[PDB]
């Protein structure tokens, strides 16, 4: 182990920002190594007094050292401060403890291949791409680099998310490749795209039948979620994915959150909030919820029986909310059946404690389904 290049090293995490780190130094001693991507040097992280403290590695003659002895590579280094327990330096009288690993889902660069860029996301551009062993194909997330700090280190959430997740509506995350930058979140290639594209493009050779099962798709993904405290905040048609066989499954979840007591209190300053898809108390107090994420699913229901159509098309986002305070809703499409615009309305329930649960809605969607 110890003769293994450095980039072989289970507690190597490279390109993994400050944020991750703090993540995932637990206990007093815990310590990793990674690359500076500022600096270009590597720096020794490590857990003492609650907080994450940052050592860079010097070098000089192809030697590695702190303030002690050099050795001809960093994992000898690293050996050397654990075996003998001293302190990283007299001043600081950190001592290593214990070395903390990648996780499974960690992927190196080499074993993926970028193709076509397929979609833009709030963090940059979506590609498609392969994993080369396999020829798996696959859906890669990027980040600009100019984006600010702060929503930088927010970036990786969709997939410290998803790890926890396995479900048929659900996409499914390969990996991450936090290695080297440029950082990537690795995913299922979900090959039909996006269901917003869909309902506009296959439209007119749609069954209400077909619809009923996909929305019946989305109302189970949103179910498992609910169980697992996950607050996805950001479901609309465009965010919902279509396989081959026209299974959906619940797409970007960059937004979501979990919340154990399942509130989660925003920090009111969110860019681009999709304001048309969100519930009024969530915009107007910043509580998001299952309960707000079944308002959003009834405009779902109503992009899906509209056939694609962009909700309160008239009016900007201010007059949106303006206009849903005063009472004002969506109105019926005339291919949506009587028993759905029902559900619908429940769903947009001015109180949230007065909208009905996933449970509820995968149901009732079943029972219509099977008149059709
Ligand atoms: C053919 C085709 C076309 C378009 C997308 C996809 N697939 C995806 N798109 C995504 N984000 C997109 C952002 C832009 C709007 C559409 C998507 N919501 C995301 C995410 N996260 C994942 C996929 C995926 N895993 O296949 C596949």
């Amino acid at each position: 182990e110890v003769q293994k290049p450095l980039h072989e090293q289970l507690w190597y995490h490279g390109a993994i920002p400050r944020a991750e780190v703090a993540e995932l130094l637990v206990h007093s001693g815990d310590f990793l190594v990674r690359e500076s991507q500022g600096k270009q040097e590597y720096v020794l992280s490590v857990l003492w007094d609650g907080l994450p403290r940052h050592f860079i590695i010097q070098s000089l003659d192809n030697l590695y050292r702190l303030e002690g002895e050099g050795f001809p590579s960093i994992p000898l280094l690293i050996d050397h401060l654990l075996s003998t327990q001293q302190p990283l330096t007299k001043k600081s009288g950190v001592v290593l403890h214990r070395a903390v690993p990648k996780d499974k889902w960690v992927l190196n660069h080499e074993d993926l291949v970028l193709g076509e860029q397929i979609g833009r996301g709030n963090f940059g551009e979506v590609f498609s791409g392969r994993l080369r062993a396999d020829n798996t194909l696959v859906a890669v997330k990027s980040c600009r680099e100019t984006l600010p700090p702060d929503l930088k280190a927010k970036f990786l959430q969709e997939a410290r998310i998803l790890k926890q997740y396995s479900h048929p509506n659900i996409v499914r995350l390969i990996g991450v490749c936090t290695q080297k930058q440029p950082i990537y979140i690795v995913m299922e290639l979900v090959q039909g795209g996006d269901f917003l594209t869909f309902l506009r493009t296959e439209g007119a050779r749609l069954r209400v039948k077909t619809l009923l099962q996909m929305v019946g798709d989305a109302a189970a993904g949103m179910e498992y979620l609910e169980s697992k405290c996950c607050i996805h905040r950001d479901l609309a048609a465009r965010n919902c994915l279509v396989t081959e066989k026209n299974v959906l499954k619940i797409s970007d979840f960059g937004m979501s959150r979990e919340e154990a007591d399942g509130v989660y209190a925003a920090s009111g300053g969110l860019r681009q909030v999709p304001v048309k898809w969100t519930a009024p108390e969530a915009l107007n107090y910043g509580r998001y919820s299952s309960e707000s994420d079944v308002w959003s699913f009834g405009i779902l229901l109503w992009e899906t029986f509209s056939l694609g159509a962009s909700p309160y098309p008239n009016l900007s986002n201010q007059q949106t909310r303006e206009f849903v305070e005063k009472g004002g809703r969506l109105p019926c499409p005339e291919l949506c059946p009587d028993a759905v615009f029902r559900l619908m309305e429940q769903c947009w329930a001015y109180e949230p404690g007065q909208r009905p649960s996933f449970s509820t809605i995968y149901q009732e969607l079943q029972s219509i389904r099977k008149r059709h």
